[PDB]
C-alpha cells in the first residue's frame, strides 16, 4: 500500500526556505518508528534538506535529472518510483510538496502530525476531504521542555 | 580551566518554559565536539531537559536534594561540582542560567552560539564585558535547509 507521512504546522504548511523552526524530537520518532525497514520516496528538494540516505530503509529519489550520488536510487517517474520499490507491504512517501500532491491520489493512509505552529512558508501539504478518510488514530502532546511545541499524530485510513 | 558554553538568541535569551524554537543541528554538533571525553557541568533543571546523561563525558549535577537518578553524579554546591570533576584541563559548563550566573566568574574561556533568532524569554544568559574577554574565533553561518536560524560561533578567552 502507499502513505504519507509529513508534519504540519497551521496552514498544513510543509515548508519554507530554511528548516522549519521547530524542534520536536518526539515527532522524529514517530517518524523514524513509522518508516523502520520501509521504502521510503522522495523529492529532490527533500533529499537535499536530509543530506544522507535514511538508514536501514530504502531511499528512492525522484528527479528529472540523473543521480548525484550512489547511495541513493534516482527515478524519473512515479510509476518508476513504486517499481524501484518492488514487493512491499507499505511504501512510505516522505516529501515534499510535489510529490506528496501526486501520491496522494494514490495512497491508502495518512500519518500525520499536526504541529502548533504558525509559520510562513510557501509549501502546502494537499488538501484532504475530510469524508473520504477515516481517522482511526489521534494522539496530542503538549509542548515540553524537549518539544517546542504541542503536536498531535494522526493516522487516517482511506475510507 | 573553567569554560562556559551556551546558545543564545537575541538579548542573551537561552531559555523559556519550553524548548526554544529552533533547529540548529550544527549548533548541536559543536557542541558536542567541544565537550566530549570532557566534564559537563550542568543544574537541575538543564538536566530535566536534556533527560539522559550525555554520552562519553563525564555528567555532574548541582542540586540542594538529593538526585534521582544513579546514572549522573549530584552535587549539593560549586565546590563539590569541581571537585567531582577531579584533575582535568578543561570543565565544561553547560547551563543555565542560574548556573551561568555562579561560574562565570571564575571562567577562562567562553563558547558561544550567536542565533539570528528573536525569542521571548525567561532566562538569559548573564553580561559579560568585551573590555574582558578577547574574542579568538569566530564563525558564522546563513540559515539553510538544516538549520532554521543563522548562527555564528565565538570563542573568547578571559583578558
Ligand atoms: O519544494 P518541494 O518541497 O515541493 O520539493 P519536493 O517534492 O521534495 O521535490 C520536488 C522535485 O522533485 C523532483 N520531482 C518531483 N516530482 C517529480 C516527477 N513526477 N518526476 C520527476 N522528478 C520529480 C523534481 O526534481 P528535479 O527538479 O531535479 O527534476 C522536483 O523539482
Ligand atoms: N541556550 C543554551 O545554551 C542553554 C544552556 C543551558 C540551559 N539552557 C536553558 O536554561 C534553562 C535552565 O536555566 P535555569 O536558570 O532556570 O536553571 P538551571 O541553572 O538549569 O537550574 C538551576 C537549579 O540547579 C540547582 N542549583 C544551581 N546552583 C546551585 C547551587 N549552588 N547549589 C545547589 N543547587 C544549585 C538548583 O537545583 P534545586 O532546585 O533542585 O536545588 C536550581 O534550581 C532552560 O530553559 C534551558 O532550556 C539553555
Ligand atoms: N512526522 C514527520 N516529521 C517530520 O519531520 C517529517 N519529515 C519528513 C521529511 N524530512 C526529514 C528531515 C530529517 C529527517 C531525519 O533525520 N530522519 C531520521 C530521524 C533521525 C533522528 O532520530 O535523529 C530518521 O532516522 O528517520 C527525516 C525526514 C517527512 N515526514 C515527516 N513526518
Ligand atoms: N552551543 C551550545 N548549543 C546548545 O544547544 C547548548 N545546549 C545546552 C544544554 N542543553 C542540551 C540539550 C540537548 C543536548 C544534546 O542532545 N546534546 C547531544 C547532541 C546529540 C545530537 O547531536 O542530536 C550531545 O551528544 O551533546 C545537549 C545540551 C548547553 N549548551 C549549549 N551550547
Amino acid at each position: 500500500m502507499i502513505s504519507l507521512i509529513a508534519a504540519l504546522a497551521v496552514d498544513r504548511v510543509i515548508g519554507m526556505e530554511n528548516a522549519m523552526p521547530w524542534n520536536l524530537p518526539a515527532d522524529l520518532a514517530w517518524f523514524k518508528r513509522n518508516t523502520l525497514d520501509k521504502p521510503v520516496i522522495m523529492g529532490r528538494h527533500t533529499w537535499e534538506s536530509i543530506g544522507r540516505p535514511l538508514p536501514g530503509r530504502k531511499n528512492i529519489i525522484l528527479s528529472s535529472q540523473p543521480g548525484t550520488d550512489d547511495r541513493v536510487t534516482w527515478v524519473k517517474s512515479v510509476d518508476e518510483a513504486i517499481a524501484a520499490c518492488g514487493d512491499v507491504p507499505e511504501i512510505m512517501v516522505i516529501g515534499g510538496g510535489r510529490v506528496y500532491e501526486q501520491f496522494l491520489p494514490k495512497a491508502q493512509k495518512l500519518y500525520l502530525t499536526h504541529i502548533d505552529a504558525e509559520v510562513e512558508g510557501d509549501t502546502h501539504f494537499p488538501d484532504y476531504e475530510p469524508d473520504d478518510w477515516e481517522s482511526v488514530f489521534s494522539e496530542f502532546h503538549d509542548a515540553d521542555a524537549q518539544n517546542s511545541h504541542s503536536y498531535c499524530f494522526e493516522i487516517l485510513e482511506r475510507r
